[PDB]
């Protein structure tokens, strides 16, 4: 934290490997007044980054567990998707980047005894797969030993450090010649005061970039700050101990790098010469260096910016700073990859393997991601990709913590006594600004990059992810698209038929279920209904084995759809608590199916005054009515007549009367099926025998308007005419049983004799429907010489007015309609509302 | 007898006008009856050949056919030109044939490209792609206008009379011409129709005057250009490739061509002037280009075989024997081009020069005239196109102040006002004259408008809801989805910086409509799809087998009108958002049964109302004669499914004291059925009362107040988790939870071990505990006294009666108390009063309270005192108050 967070495996990351290497080239090649700025720029972002992130991080009492997890827990997690995924991806790239870097040092600290193996790029190529292989392999070697491999890394580096001090500043001395040292010379101060420059890098931004990568810091103080016992008042105190101390400790460095150096050196030990013979001018004087040829023709074997390490010459301890350099590095290399796998395995926290079972995978992708980055092995491309996404990951983070404060979060009220809006808009502006000059071109795509993740993470619908199974994720989507579904309006060309299907015991009728899944099947809704009778006390444990076993059985049978079973005293009372109250939201019923009653003369007549009170009850609630009867009625598993293709038969359909359009749409959904997708279609219309050439390219029109495709058309102008004599004789008879034989006497001298049977006729009444109940005898005559060997037979369903149609003469008309059939006949109505368009609006 | 059918009912037959919703002739519009009156007691207009093909076979054809395709068949060879024109043509069939499958859905209405796309997948890429259609179109005006403009002065300065310079008489002369071109548009479309047949006709004429002239002999001048008339020969060299220059591959030639044929919507834009739009939008556009591909193709195989590569173009070249050395097969017909082809510095033959195919005919002035023809067919076509569509957009209204435009004139409405604009544009633009870098720009505009063409055709196919049955029937799903794709590939593979751009331009308009919230409806195949979707996801739940791994608490809130008591609402919604299924109840009695549009009307209000505060609840109402009977019924069916509710919110009857006694029985019913069905139960509870936006304590912060849980019955832990899962939020963080865990007072509590360990097991960072053994204590006789003051005026005083003859009187009053039972329950009486003694000395500075809720069994305790002890137990007290008991069931499988 201090040392493995701040200032030694942070060091390779503030002041350390990325420092202890390279940096006194940098010093070098910039001068003191440059360095220093740099260093200043430097500290005053990570400054006010850490005042920002220590500020929102000591909000509430603190629960450990990482600081993605407390970074959202104070700002949402909008914001903390995004911050999280930032931090993996620069969390990877530094650790790569890390890990070559000391890759390169060891094999260069190899080579110092001349021995190569392969050569001089491919080989750190394999020392850095070897070495980012061997921290897979220690992924989880132990707990303890990383706090005393840290403690050990601490001192380790401290004595470096002692050692580099003592054996710096270097008197004159051939052994130092060598390598150019002169120690202190006030003309090397004033060299040192001007600028110089060598390579494609000769910019001071190139300089800036470089700095940036080692000031793993602040986020240190945001990544390697929640380990604190006392979360209290822990955090920005080592914050500010930590970026107070680096800043010391690199411009003491520089100061010694750019006091006791120099900038050129001989590379030849005994390169002197005497006065007036041979070329020998400058300081060199001093010390006899010329390299006037050298320095022309890039001739720099040794010197600042001839040689990368000058530091390693320089301290007399060299297997002491060798050890300790690379002790440093590996530390912080570690450190990163441990906070990468922590951000992955806290997104995954809540497969495991081991006891811990942390992410495998997370750690698995980020040594992916550092290994394919790390092949390049070059430090100087590779430190500007990790100074620009951790810039834009802190200034996301300060900009992000600026609009929670001015916005005034529904729990935002940090006690932070230095914190303040103010500093957070500046803090973002200027790192803004920073990070767009760095780079241009990678700082932008950056920030798309990082404007994708935050745009397009947020409406993956599943934001909780509870329980993770099957039950819960299946739960999880199905509510979260059952409750989208609630903002869509309705619109006509939309319009969707949702059943409810009155089967009982679904085991007991399965011709019903067969019919209604061919049409419906994932298309629209489908619910079976089962009513159970009698009085009890709901309940018990064995109603929902009951269902459930039903639900195995329908499951069984590839019909998708829902069961559901109510408690009431009769069927009506049940079917009435159905219509009324199942469904959730916009996915609601709209229309009834219901069986025929085969044997409705042999019974009660109260049942039939409630199986006819069911209908009545199911126009009143707007719902559209479908009857269906079958000649041998519907009362391994059984196999249906739905289940076996059709052939080449027809489908007839008889539209006598407007609906809306219900008659026609059930047949077209049920075409479109490759069971009934080769039968023709025909529809019938009545009209006039004077106009029958008028009427039938009329009909023929609107039908191209609906774009149904249905085939042929037939007029019928002689539905008025009279039924046969044999036939007409048939519905007396039939209705012969119900006439209370009262067609004398006042509407009013007929009420009390019916509150005991409310279910007969009036001599009255029998002589105002006279006409209705003989157009309906007559049309059966119709269907029997036009359709006796159709696949299946529609016709459109009659309507009585309540009140002034009992349902002793209602029961006649629909048994005379369809009768000695071979019929899969289906009765329908609409509940006139158009539901076909010819529009787009 | 012989009379229409219908004339004696009240039932109508049907016809067309019971679904056509516009005026007519007929000013009285008729309708079908109502379901409650049958039920219950007591303007020129064009044909497909000059609307459709002529404007779209103009639009393809262009300048690269006189200038640039002969040079291409020289540098490629014959076959390789047939092979680009064949994949370009691939892509513009597909693309065609999507457009015609769209087109033919219900009955279109003016504003081209956009209506189609708009109305058949949504506004809010549809309004993007209008606004970038429009820009695009009112720059290539500009665009073609330019080119003829340099014919034009190429000519003027070819006859040596030229003005000031190259670059401003392309200006004057520009300027001048799309003056002209908007003088004749604002005329009418019949002079805008004559001009294009006009202009067809000398096309046509130019190129009867090419063909005848390919065929006479050659003269000396053309003999010595390399024309030879056909020959067998030149056919045979001319299969094979020549590369050349910088520019010579197969890449440079397709990038070359390719745009040269994509102007196919230029008879759709104006599809509000057609007479059956379904029957001419499709048979124009094939018939189009099929004769342009089959132009295209003669014009290449023709030239191929009469031009040789090279020609010197000097007429002393001859060959005659003695002087020179022939090659090639041209000194076979005796002539002798061995210098220039030797030092390859000639300026004739196919290769290297360009108005090869106005030298080859038989007068060049035709030539002339096709290039001008060409020029000002493509300009003016632009133009209308990019007029209509602007009008058509901007009258939708969905921007803030392009709304101005969109005022029609006499007649047929005519937009003098996107006229005008579009004309301004048109010459901002000429001014520049150099345009070289904003043409990319234009092409992957009207790329992207093809990929969205083509993936709005393959996701309506795809979705197939029961409204989707177009009339043609000749296309593919898989093959739009290719040709969208296909569509952006090409975009990335011609130039890849004005691809970004133009991507980066389409997302930012989308978001921005996105942002907007439009306030229109027309019915697209993304609202299908969400249906669909609500739908599997539905049927996926179901299919799993139950299992009890998935406990989750789903309630049914007692609430009426939601905007009466919101602030059940907002404590409900709190803790049940993102987790659980929530359901709203409203029972409204009503006489009999019946549905009204009014209850629809009202319902739909009420979901607008919840949906508009950012909850997630659904809104349902039931008609019954009470109270009772209607919560039975949600009960009893209410759901689907698996998700169906388990927990029952209702709010405390305040009143109970003065109010018909039937009304407390009908509300202790209520939690008595409750209890029965296997319910858990909530009562909530509050000093003041239950009955834009008002607000409410649940939606304001809480600061560092505590709860205070009292846990006296080991139900399940329902009593825990609902106060747990209030403290993940961001609202209630700060709140410290103290748990005064008595923990199984009727339950075998557990002293001081087993009490830390179920809490443990709960994760729920319990902070406190304490201990209250002094239930059975007896109170101060103060407080008990004011527990038999409000249960006197039920006493029945019935000390004498015996137990048969009590339940006589209770026939017709069976609210009221017995003697028997006040002393049976006696003991079960003090616990309230004295527990309420210790509640009031801690939770006096507490944000909520819970307390175990008591119980009773059916029968052996009279209603109304039920109600006394629930009003002794929480009362005195300034914090909301829940009262919980659960099912009974393990909640512990809910954590993961
Ligand atoms: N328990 C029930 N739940 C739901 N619907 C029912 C129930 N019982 C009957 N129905 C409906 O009534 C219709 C037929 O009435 P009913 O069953 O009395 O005639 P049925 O089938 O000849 O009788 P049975 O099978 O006894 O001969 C059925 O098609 C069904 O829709
Ligand atoms: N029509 C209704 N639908 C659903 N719940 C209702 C309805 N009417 C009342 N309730 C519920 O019954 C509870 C008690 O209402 P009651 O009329 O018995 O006393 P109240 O004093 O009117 O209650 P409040 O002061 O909350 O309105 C209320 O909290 C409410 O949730
Ligand atoms: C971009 C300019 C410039 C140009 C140069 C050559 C050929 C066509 C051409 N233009 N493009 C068009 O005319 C064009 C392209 C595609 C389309 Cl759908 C249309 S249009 N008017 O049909 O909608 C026009």
């Amino acid at each position: 934290g201090w040392v493995k967070g701040v200032m030694i495996r942070c060091m390779l990351n503030i002041w350390g490997v990325i420092l202890y290497l390279r940096l006194p080239w940098i010093t070098a090649q910039a001068g003191i007044v440059l360095t220093w700025i740099i260093i200043l720029l430097s500290v005053t972002v990570t400054s006010i980054t850490g005042l920002s992130i220590s500020a929102i991080s000591t909000n509430g009492k603190v629960k450990s567990g990482g600081t993605y997890f407390l970074i959202s827990r104070s700002l949402g997690p909008e914001l903390g998707g995004s911050i999280g995924l930032i931090f993996a991806f620069a969390n990877a790239v530094g650790v790569a980047m890390h890990t070559v870097g000391f890759a390169e040092t060891v094999r260069d600290l190899l080579q110092e005894y001349g021995a190569p193996i392969v050569d001089p790029i491919n080989d750190i190529r394999i020392i850095a797969v070897v070495s980012v292989t061997v921290l897979l392999a220690i992924s989880l070697a132990g707990m303890e030993w990383e706090s005393k491999a840290q403690v050990l890394f601490f001192l380790v580096i401290m004595v470096s450090f002692a050692n580099y001090l003592v054996g710096t500043l270097i008197p004159p001395s051939e052994d130092k010649a060598s390598k150019g040292f002169f120690s202190y010379r006030a003309d090397i101060f004033v060299q040192n005061l001007v600028p110089d420059w060598r390579g494609p890098d000769g910019t001071f931004f190139g300089m800036f970039s470089i700095f940036f990568p080692s000031a793993t810091g602040i986020l240190a103080g945001a990544n390697i700050s929640g380990d604190l016992k006392d979360p209290a008042i822990a955090i920005p105190k080592g914050t500010l101990m930590a970026i107070f101390w680096t800043t010391i400790s690199y411009l003491a460095i520089s100061a010694t790098i750019g006091s006791c150096v120099v900038r050129d050196a001989s590379g030849v030990l005994n390169d002197t010469v005497t006065p007036g013979w041979g070329a020998c001018e400058g300081l060199a004087c001093s010390y006899g260096w010329n390299f006037t040829e050298c320095t022309q023709q890039h001739s720099c074997h040794y010197g600042l910016i001839n040689y990368y390490q000058t530091m390693s010459m320089v301290s007399g301890f060299a297997p002491l700073i060798t050890a300790g350099i690379f002790g440093a590095t590996l530390s912080s290399a570690l450190a990163c990859l441990v906070s990468a796998a922590k951000v992955f395995q806290c997104l995954c926290e809540d497969k495991g393997y081991g006891k811990n079972k942390e992410p495998v995978r997370g750690y698995l992708l980020a040594y992916a991601i550092a290994v394919a980055f790390i092949i390049i092995a070059e430090l100087n491309t590779i430190a500007p990709i990790i100074s620009n996404f951790f810039l834009c990951s802190y200034a996301l983070i300060n900009f992000s913590c600026f609009h929670a404060s001015i916005t005034n979060s529904p729990g935002w009220r940090p006690s932070f006594q230095y914190y303040n809006k103010w500093a957070a808009l500046f803090g973002a502006i200027i790192s803004v600004v920073i990070m767009f000059l760095l780079t241009w071109w990678a700082a932008l795509i950056a920030i798309g990059v990082v404007l994708f993740l935050l745009l397009y993470v947020i409406y993956k619908k599943p934001e909780v992810n509870w329980g993770s199974s099957v039950q819960a994720g299946s739960y999880n989507l199905a509510l979260s698209y059952s409750v989208g579904l609630n903002e869509v309006e309705d619109h006509i060309k939309n319009y969707r038929p949702q059943c409810l299907v009155l089967t009982g015991p679904p085991n007991f009728r399965p011709a019903l279920v067969d019919f209604v899944g061919t049409f419906t099947r994932n298309l629209s809704l489908m619910i079976c209904g089962h009513v159970l009778i009698g009085p009890h006390k709901q309940r018990m444990p064995e109603l929902q084995l009951i269902a459930n076993g039903h639900t195995k059985w329908l499951n069984k049978r590839k019909i998708k759809a829902f069961y559901s079973d109510v408690i009431a005293e009769d069927l009506r009372r049940g079917v009435q608590i159905l219509m009324q109250a199942a469904g959730l939201g916009r996915m609601k019923p709209n229309i009834l199916v219901v069986g025929f009653k085969k044997n409705w003369q042999s019974a009660h007549p109260a049942t039939v005054e409630d199986y006819i009170g069911i209908l009545h009850d199911a126009f009143d609630f707007n719902y559209g009515v479908c009857v269906m009867r079958m000649r041998e009625g519907l009362n391994e598993q059984a196999t249906t007549i739905f289940q076996s293709e059709q052939g080449k038969k027809t489908i007839d359909i008889y539209w006598l009367f407007d609906d809306g359009g219900l008659t026609l749409l059930i047949p077209y959904l049920l075409g479109r099926k490759r069971r009934w997708s080769k039968c023709k279609i025909r529809v019938f219309v009545g009209g006039q025998i004077n106009r029958m050439d008028q009427e039938r390219k009329a009909i023929i029109s609107l039908l191209s308007k609906f774009r149904l495709g249905f085939h042929e058309v037939h007029i019928l102008p002689d539905i008025n005419q009279n039924p046969r004599a044999e036939h007409t004789k048939r519905f007396e008879d039939m209705i012969a049983p119900f006439r209370l034989n009262d067609g004398f006497k006042d509407e009013a001298t007929v009420n009390e004799m019916r509150r005991d049977c409310p279910w007969k006729i009036s001599d009255e009444e029998i002589t105002k429907n006279r006409v209705k109940s003989l157009r309906q005898v007559r049309l059966n005559e119709i269907v029997l010489d036009y359709s006796r060997d159709a696949a299946l037979i529609v016709i459109t369903l009659p309507i009585g007015r309540k009140g002034k149609c009992p349902s002793s003469l209602y029961m006649a008309w629909l048994e005379t309609l369809s009768q000695d059939l071979r019929p899969p006949v289906i009765l329908i109505r609409g509940n006139q509302e158009n539901v076909l368009t010819f529009y787009c609006q």
